[PDB]
């Protein structure tokens, strides 16, 4: 008598979901990156309390999400990080390619570069990109050449079909951003919207502003690592400050509904340091994704 | 030479307290709606921390307590869970018929019922109820008939002396609560306050509001599990957003002070689940009505 | 490429540095005062993440700090507390003297009445102290006359070369603060600004009022335990409520830029009770110190 999320998975193929999860259960992007191992059980937990929580018809919100179809096609398998790329980013492209809306739950944050590149794939030279975090992961790659979860957005604004004018840092920190790596950002023209400035402006309206910047077919790229781990605690690097769980939740909201945000991806869930509250917080944040994109036009 | 709560268990016999506390250390209503066993230690974790905490003269707050008289009635004890159940409504009423104001420390949100049908006897016809809680508690029994943490407040809907336009729920979630839950609490014409209205015009003001409505004799019945859990972990249905420590501590001490309340009850609190910042601010929240009730006529 | 505060200890002796850090690895003060033993790995842990932490060109608040030049004295080692004490304040007598900031991570708030002494040493009869805490600190001795980590300020209290119209106790907390301990600093001259009263006027406005009456050569001296839990959870006596990670880092900042603050400390830092986020969020609170300290002239 109280239908949630589960009810939503009604499709008994994949082409008939408006939304399809896809999860990316690696975190060798992580200890690259120095991290702390564990976001490979990101989309395992995630799972885990997709199975119980979100009310389907919210009447606090006063949004009926009972005519979403919603699809898990399952984890990316793959015998190296590298082909887990390979293979991610063909499937976000068939996905965006038929007009439905990939959500992949990973994994570290190197999944959003295959992201990405399968959006500007879909979309060519027309694509806006944001990545909600409190780092820039602008990173070089490793001495050998090697990819992290620090490196997805220096990968993407080198991408020539990419214009940085439409690339986008939500909620990032000064004391956890290099000045280097910030005026590679700024010299591709992209934008900074430091923490303070989402908080002094409420993070909605800031979020408003960095998608009339990131404008057409947008690519929302959220690191929960962006949350304060008072709320988050379950990343390998958590915040001491950061957007409140409520701040994350009301933004994923505004990303549904907008209906120039074509894709999300969600990063460095860790159960390994913290297994209940942050799932969970994980799992909200994609419901209401879910409720706002039942609005959408 | 820093007087607290302990000093104001200064009453030699119960029937000399203002106030009297009722301990029921059960859970068994929790599992049965499917939750995580542990707020059978509430009671003891809750007097473990009573024995510390609160000065009871408060100079930020400008209210010395220390004319009131508390006493400890000890836990309810019982062999099957009805039977507490029918041990704390009369325990409850006894305190309520002299005068007195019972405080009861759970245990599960089952605890709710009897004590509701303690206040509808003691007062008959003239009763009002909140529930503070994330959920709306008005499931079904389970279908052998049995009552568990998530019923209470259908058992109490369904009492033909109790008018539901005296029931508030306060602070309800709507990504937790149910469309049928929503429309049973308001086809008995009770009034849902969510969350966001809540915060919007400030606790303290929303549960001002909410005392009009309830208006005389009303039953302040606080599931901690309302708050966010990044204060309020140790509970077995964590909230991802909800009340903060410092708004559940202004919302006691004006159930406090607000000559209505004539009785409290506070459910959840799971030990198992964290087991010393938790306890803590379920002494600090009793801590702030004590304070409240110190001021009122 | 990306230098952090690690970058910033360039000096090969001690003289040379704008900054001294000193270590007081001792909690018996703790047990005596009846609190959790811990306290003696805080500088341990703040060490650990001090080697990782902090932009030194931080971009959102527009602060270079490269400039400065920090050195770590290591820590004082007694064979008991009192000696400890003695040591510390000669240590910190010697930097203070030079002109040099001293920056002290305990342990005990003990540490706090031997920093003071030589504060009082080395600016006689024209010295300011603020003590950020929940509590007052204003604690008698033992019945044997010993010390501990609740007596620092009424032994500074009872200095001669001290004006109480100087002290004041920052974010304290009337629900743990005893009527009898108000008095006494109060019967002193010196200010109550409780939780509330900061809050109220935003933390770093109150913080400015505070520096206005603390006035020349201040002591900045910060308690962690007057932080909420939720963001500070590893202290021997967590917060309910309390000062948020960013207020705390906010008045840091302003401290650092405050000319007339003279040195700091930071006790009670507990890695037994919490060692990854709360280690992390006390070098943060020095790091937006030694920002602040970089803009004063
Ligand atoms: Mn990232
Ligand atoms: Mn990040
Ligand atoms: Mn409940
Ligand atoms: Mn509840
Ligand atoms: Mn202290
Ligand atoms: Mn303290």
């Amino acid at each position: 008598d109280d239908p949630r999320l589960l009810s939503l998975f009604s499709a008994q193929r994949e082409e008939d979901a408006d939304i399809v999860i896809i999860g990316f259960p690696y975190d060798e992007g992580c200890v690259r990156n120095g991290g702390r191992a564990g976001a490979k059980k990101g989309p395992a937990a995630f799972r885990f309390f997709l199975q119980r929580l979100g009310s389907v018809n919210n009447l606090e919100l006063n949004v009926d999400a009972s005519h979403l179809k919603l699809y898990d096609a399952g984890d990316i398998t793959a015998s190296t990080l590298e082909e887990a790329h390979e293979k991610l980013e063909s499937k976000v492209f068939t996905v965006l390619a038929r007009g439905a809306f990939p959500f992949v739950i990973g994994g570290g944050n190197d999944q959003s570069a295959p992201n990405g590149r399968a959006m500007l794939r879909a979309f060519p030279g027309d694509v806006g990109v944001i990545n909600v975090d409190s780092h820039l992961d602008v990173r070089p790659p490793l001495s050998d050449g090697r990819v992290h979860s620090g490196t997805p957005f220096r990968q993407l604004l080198e991408e020539s079909s990419f214009s940085g004018k439409r690339f986008v840092e939500f909620a990032c920190q000064g004391s956890q951003c290099g000045a280097l790596h910030a005026q590679y950002v700024r010299d591709h023209q992209g934008h900074l919207m430091w923490l303070s400035e989402v908080r002094k402006k409420g993070a909605v309206a800031a979020l408003e502003d960095a998608f009339g910047l990131t404008g057409k077919n947008t690519f929302f790229s959220f690191d929960v690592d962006s949350l304060k781990s008072s709320d988050m605690p379950g990343v390998s690097c958590p915040a001491a400050v950061g957007l409140s769980a409520q701040e994350a939740f009301d933004m994923c909201f505004l990303a549904g509904k907008t209906p120039t945000v074509m894709m999300m991806d969600m990063s460095e869930l860790n159960p390994l340091v913290e297994e209940y509250r942050s799932p969970r917080v994980a799992v909200y944040m994609f419901y209401h994704f879910v409720l706002g994109f039942a609005t959408r036009p």
